[PDB]
RNA sequence: GGUCACUCUGCUAUUUAACUUUACGUUGUAGCUCCCUUUCUCAUUUCGGAAACGAAAUGAGAACCGUUGCUACAAUAAGGCCGUCUGAAAAGAUGUGCCGCAACGCUCUGCCCCUUAAAGCUGCUUUAAGGGGCAUCGUUUAU
DNA sequence: TAAAATCATATGTAAAGTTAAATAGCAGAGTGACC
DNA sequence: ATATGATTTTA
């Protein structure tokens, strides 16, 4: 056959690939093969939006279902008596005034119709519940009376937030209506109506119920038929005590030594002893003169030997529930046996709700004790090994030995359970592992790339994969970098333990975002950084005192990052909408209330970074995944895969920075020439790099203070970049490179690509004349290929409904807000002609503020009377927008643009081509249309489809299409449709900027086209084989 | 001696998947409401008149339609279903009711493509066996 | 004018929480491949 | 990014 070595650029969307033949010593002499496999889709997540439609859906069904179930309660109960009903399940002249009805109820009878609808009112709109293990006289009258007779509305709004209700103080209205109620008569106070009302108002679904936390939780490391354990497990807390025990190290004025047993012994139950074993303590209990430091610890401006190094959390936890219920004394030790500890642990970890920890415990535990513990205890995280595990390694640290000797005396060795099974081609990807699907769609299509690669060429020698890894760093890098996660570690700390302070009633110790808000707080200066008020700190946890504001935008910029956060009030948040801090503020024109925004960022503890993102002004994304991708790709690879090099590690996990290490010294240094054929460039790069290099690099890196991105080094100040130590596999390996790859010559970009065997051959056996092995049987040109999306489902429509009473006419009506309302909008308003009062103000006020809305509708707009008076306010107007098609929505009452176009259809009549679009609706619907795009005319004008048309074939993205036009020729890979012009759009299997728009052919038409007809292509730009359909294809 | 890979532990930074809720936003329909096109009915006032009666203009009042603001109700993908109790059925009662914008895959089906063999035919076709790829197929994924 | 290109404009949003999984890096203990 | 109205250029 033929000996390569495999190299893999993978990105969350790319895989270039390479292949290098290499001699019996492995060296790099000819480049075989090359290409890109795009495998993305048109661009949060797709998978995360997903998730939010169905939990939407199930929001929607469920409020649904219980004011079903609530009007239900209604009839039983004898409130209303089925005159009050439709055919619909509705109540027949239910007032709207419920918010009224609800503060008269505290001083009069109410209409069964008007006590149904404040019932079904305070149901539907039922506040929010604490969901954490832990005027006046009413909500509504509070409502009505401040909000009303000074805001004009009750019900929140965009940009005027008003009111925050809990669920219990709804409950509390609930409860004293119903005991007023029965003060006044009302023969539907019943007890049974009272427990229905109150429980529909008040329940909701546990967020974690039975196997929720095992089908995500992890299985064991040694034995892979076991459940990781808790870390609030006495078993595991022993565990990792005796890991940080037998690792423990003095290092003394030269020499460093193990623990003794005596001192292991003075040691080992001082944790269980006290509520945390700090450092100085264990120093203070150890001897230790005072020329003895800790291998690890810190030792810099603060008292270090005052961190922990162990609490056993769960221990004292559960001893402290005890205790604070009256049934351990505080002096005495935990009475409990450790298999209870550990089932206890267990239980809290695995089940959150009182139902699903008592139907595992009650048995096991006395129901005094279960009765505190449930009380007062909240745990998660599990370590990476199992009870049964750990049970079976614990005894043998506990005899000194370390965590590899027990490891390796019970299983074999301290790796774990692996299973390597060599096959020649890559067995799938497990993706029960992985819970990500841009990184398992990643990693399938590497696979389908590396199999491809074996198909065609046989098993690969070596595997070279691009990790996302740094290069072994210098001392002093890597003990700033340790100075600053150490900086934000004591930052953590302190926003924990202030928390702690605050709030002893918490349940469990904070999570994440509390020391996230505490954090802020402090940083902060305890204010708004907003509206600049003190924060309350007493009241974090109250819902919506303060929100943790996404500065900019989740909606706009996907940024979750610290630095994106602030803590502010939340009517401030809500106010602030989707905008930045900047539009929130105006700052073009510096506000007065920008000036002090800006002001109260630079006063902060903000890093200097955080604060040049508060305020950008300016806009014009995820490498995690791709770690991941790698990550695992060497490890599967070398776990599982047939290859032929020499030794035992025949798979090489290199990392971008070695790359592009080796594309500067190798003269592809390539500033900003981005295009998907790159992706194959460093792929041979990839293949190129080997352990040698990564390992002399690293040492020039960490020992010879070389920077690992531009190579150079500085002696006095000499500035040399080190080219030298790394040489190029061949003496013209840029140039071929660039030929090969690029299909251009590499000084040029001008030239006009070589697009064929022919001129690719003679392209380079010319500009590299003296190397007769850089043409030979391979040299095929690099067309990029790219999956196909076939899929059938996707976003039936777009989420603006808009009104379809006059859909005949070809316009949909959307009521636009004036504050958004621009000058050629308001020429289509629907009343410009009915109200023309109403138009030439509005024209007046755009006019004489530049057409900006937001400026010229500050100021609130009203209508007048013929007589000069003012009268009502005008916050937004229907405005006319032409709709020649859409998909019916919201029970056939509005109307919404379409979404995604599953498929194109294509016919030919005649040596013309006609072409049906069909739409993800008409999927759900089984509609399979019948009429074939006419340019002009709305969707009624157009072509029927019937026995007279001959079907080609179907057309779904990024499938590849050839078309002829006796004026070009032109071969791509669909990407759009046009209705309303008949024609497609392709991209360039390149992207390449310079032809087309961006790299896309846009407005091909088809309908005189001579040839248009359907390709596939593989992973590799290899077989391009035109198809043909045979029967027009259903869509169910 | 170094670098690397992996095992476990603490930590920092970031991300993913799953779940439970809130409040908005949009559309429709109502009620009160703002303007306002049209059309009636009446009044007043000018014109005309032999009479009755007609004509304009203004001002009240309605009505269709448009539609401003507040409140409420319905819907919130398009589309499909499931338990329990009555009931011969028709169907009624009922529920912390369940799916639907992602991904993987080849066991069943559909659908594209390649190889090998056999036979025919003057490059195609049928039978067979194998091999891929994509799915409207199986599954992650159900009351 | 019919068909083909080009230009042009519009896209749902802010929170509260219970969880599990992953990776890059720092540090501690180890084994083994590889330079 | 896609979907598609609105406009200009081309056969
Ligand atoms: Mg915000």
């Amino acid at each position: 056959s033929i000996n390569y070595i495999l190299g893999l650029d993978i990105g969350i969307a790319s895989v270039g690939w390479a292949m290098v033949e290499i001699d019996e010593e492995e060296n790099p002499i000819r480049l075989i093969d090359l290409g890109v496999r795009v495998f993305e889709r048109a661009e949060d997540s797709l998978a995360m939006a997903r998730r939010l439609a169905r939990s939407v859906r199930r929001l929607t069904r469920r409020r649904a279902h219980r004011l079903l179930r609530t009007r239900r309660l209604l009839k039983r109960e004898g409130v209303l008596q089925a005159a009050n009903f439709d055919e619909n399940g509705l109540i027949k002249s239910l007032p709207n005034t419920p918010w009224q009805l609800r503060a008269a109820a505290l001083d009069r009878k109410l209409t069964p119709l008007e006590w149904s609808a404040v019932l079904l009112h305070l149901i539907k709109h039922r506040g929010y519940l604490s969901q954490r293990k832990n005027d006046f006289r009413t909500p509504a009258e509070l409502a009505l009376n401040k909000f009303e007779k000074e805001s004009g509305h009750i019900r929140n709004q965009r940009s005027d937030y008003s009111h925050t209700f809990s669920r219990k103080d709804l409950q509390a209205e609930l409860i004293l209506l119903f005991e007023k109620q029965k003060e006044f008569g009302n023969p539907h106070v019943s007890g049974g109506l009272k427990e229905g009302i109150e429980t529909l108002l008040m329940t909701q679904r546990p967020a974690l119920s039975g196997d929720a936390v095992q089908k995500m939780l992890g299985h064991c490391t040694f034995e892979p038929a076991e459940p990781k354990a808790a870390k609030n497990t006495y078993t595991a807390e022993r565990f990792i005590w005796l890991t940080k025990l037998n690792n423990l190290r003095i290092l003394e004025q030269g020499s460093e030594r193990p623990l003794t047993d005596t001192e292991r012994a003075t040691l080992m139950d001082e944790p269980y002893r006290k509520s945390k074993l700090t450092y100085a303590q264990a120093r203070k209990l150890l001897g230790l003169e005072d020329t003895a430091f800790f291998k690890g610890l810190r030792y810099g401006k603060d008292n270090a030997e005052a961190s922990t190094l162990m609490e056993m959390k769960a221990y004292h936890a559960i001893s402290r529930a005890l205790e604070k219920e009256g049934l351990k004394d505080k002096k005495s030790p935990l009475n409990l046996s450790p298999e209870l500890q550990d089932e206890i642990g267990t239980a809290f970890s695995l089940f959150k709700t009182d139902e699903d920890i008592t139907g595992r415990l009650k048995d096991r535990i006395q129901p005094e004790i279960l009765e505190a513990l449930l009380k007062h205890i909240s745990f998660d995280k599990f370590v990476q090994i199992s009870l049964k595990a750990l049970r079976r390694i614990v005894p043998l640290m506990e005899q000194g030995k370390r965590y590899d000797e027990a490891c390796a005396e019970i299983y074999g060795d301290h790796y774990g359970k692996k299973n390597t099974e060599e096959k020649i081609y890559l067995p799938p990807i497990p993706a029960d592992e992985i819970r990500n699907p841009v990184v398992l769609r990643a990693l399938s299509q590497a696979r389908k790339v590396i199999n491809g690669v074996v198909r065609r060429y046989g098993s690969p020698a070596r595997i070279h994969i691009e990790t996302a890894r740094e290069v072994g760093k210098s001392f002093k890098d890597r003990k700033e970098i340790e100075k600053r996660q150490e900086e934000n570690r004591k930052d953590r700390e302190k926003a924990a333990a202030k928390f702690r302070e605050y709030f002893p009633n918490f349940v469990g110790e904070p999570k994440s975002k509390d020391i996230l808000k505490l954090r802020l707080y402090e940083q902060q200066h305890g204010k708004c950084l907003y509206s600049g008020k003190e924060i309350n700190l007493g009241r974090l946890n109250e819902k919506g005192y303060v929100e943790i504001d996404a500065a900019l935008p989740f909606s706009r910029t996907w940024d979750d990052s610290f630095n994106n956060k602030v803590l502010v009030l939340g009517s401030e948040n809500q106010n602030k909408g989707n905008q930045t801090p900047y539009e929130y503020f105006n700052g073009k024109d510096n506000s007065r209330e920008w000036q002090e925004f800006k002001a109260r960022v630079e006063t902060s503890r903000f890093p200097r970074s955080k604060k040049q993102r508060i305020l950008l002004q300016k806009f014009d994304r995820n490498l995690n995944d791709t770690r991941y991708v790698n990550r695992f790709l060497c490890q599967f690879v070398a776990d599982r895969m047939r290859l032929t090099g020499k030794g035992k590690k025949r798979v090489f996990a290199s990392n971008g920075q070695i790359t592009n290490l080796l594309r500067g010294f190798w003269g592809l240094r390539k500033v900003r020439a981005e295009n998907d054929r790159h992706h194959a460039l460093d792929a041979v790069v990839v293949a190129c790099s080997t352990v040698a290099m990564q390992q002399k690099i690293t040492r020039f890196v960490r020992y010879k203070e070389m920077n690992a991105f531009d190579g150079k080094t500085i002696d006095t100040g000499e500035v040399l970049h080190q080219k030298t130590h790394f040489p190029q596999p061949w003496e013209f390996f840029a140039q071929e490179v660039m030929i090969r790859v690029f299909g251009k010559p590499d000084g040029k970009p001008e030239f006009e690509e070589a697009d064929t065997l022919e001129k690719l051959r003679t392209l380079l056996a010319e500009k590299l004349s003296s190397r007769p092995e850089a043409v030979h049987e391979y040299v095929t040109p690099l067309f990029v290929s790219r999956a196909p999306n076939r899929k059938m489902s996707g976003q039936g429509h777009m989420e603006t409904v808009k009104s379809a009473k006059r859909l005949d006419e070809g316009v949909s009506v959307l009521r636009v807000p004036l504050t958004q309302l621009k000058l050629k909008d308001l020429e289509k308003m629907v009343n410009r002609e009915r109200e023309p009062k109403l138009y030439e103000a509005l024209k007046a006020r755009l006019e004489a503020h530049k057409d900006d809305p937001a400026k010229a509708f500050a100021e609130p707009f009203y209508k007048y009377d013929k007589a000069g008076n003012r009268t009502q306010q005008v916050k937004a107007v229907r405005v006319e927008q032409v709709q020649k098609t859409g998909v019916w929505v919201r029970n056939h009452n509005g109307i919404a643009d379409n979404a995604t176009m599953v498929r194109v259809d294509v016919f030919e009549k005649g040596d013309k081509y006609y072409l049906v679009p069909i739409y993800s609706w008409q999927v759900a619907k089984g509609i399979l249309p019948d009429r074939a795009v006419v340019q002009g005319k709305d969707e009624e004008d157009w072509q029927l489809i019937d026995d007279s048309f001959n079907f080609k074939f179907s057309l779904h993205p990024n499938d590849l299409v050839e078309v002829i036009t006796k004026k070009a020729r032109m071969f791509g890979y669909f990407a759009s449709c046009h209705r309303g012009t008949g024609n497609i759009n392709i991209r360039i299997h390149d992207l390449d900027h310079k032809i087309g728009k961006n790299g896309i052919l846009e407005g091909i038409g088809v309908k005189t086209a001579l040839s248009f007809q359907k390709y596939q292509i593989d992973e590799l730009g290899k077989e391009i084989r035109p198809c043909r359909l045979k029967k027009r294809p259903p869509v169910r």
